[PDB]
DNA sequence: AAATTCGTTTGAATTTTGAGCGAATTT
DNA sequence: AAATTCGCTCAAAATTCAAACGAATTT
């Protein structure tokens, strides 16, 4: 009765296909392809901080539609999100979303 | 000025960069939606291990598999590159 | 009014980090 | 032959955490 949805098929992103047709593609997809265009622009140029460029760019929207989502509450949210208030307000104030 | 973004293409076959936070904030909205105000537990790591995954992989490539390079370019301890390793079993 | 949340401290648990080391590997 | 990396430890620096609690909001 349940069809199994495999982690990969949690967070989606809407594509489109030879055959013009829209499917659904892994999250994990949008963060290879956005890593490998970034490799290719580097042009043999040294990298120290790839770790917390991917992880900015990810908290902050994952902040922002938490926060829509519980309509403002830190608490809610940092109950969904499985961290501490503590944490969440200060993921927030780094990103002026205080 | 962005230097993480992905590829889309409209209607008009035309190609056009988007910042992967877009991506992001996409696949969120369609999570939030598919579930009917069924509880939400664990967002964080849920979108963390989605992240990391890829991460560590094109990096391990880029690197050859030398794990010293990957965690200088990463900016994170080689102990910590190879726990992160170590976790989604990819070693 | 009642409850919940906010805003903040405080100290404990957990995690990340650096440094050092011989073995194994790459250059 | 040398240099680099690995695999692994120790402990200390940093971060996350669960508690508090009154003030401030919300229900």
């Amino acid at each position: 009765m349940f069809e199994q949805r495999v982690n990969s098929d949690v967070l989606t992103v809407s594509t489109v296909n030879s055959q013009d047709q829209v499917t659904q593609k892994p999250l994990r997809d949008s963060v290879k392809q956005a890593l490998k265009n970034y490799f290719a622009q580097l042009n043999g140029q040294d990298v120290n901080d790839l770790y917390e460029l991917v992880l900015a760019e990810v908290e902050q929207p994952l902040l922002d539609m938490v926060m829509q989502y519980t309509r403002g509450n830190q608490t809610r949210a940092a109950l969904m999100m499985g961290i501490n208030r503590g944490t969440l307000r200060k993921k927030l104030k780094k990103y002026g979303m205080n």
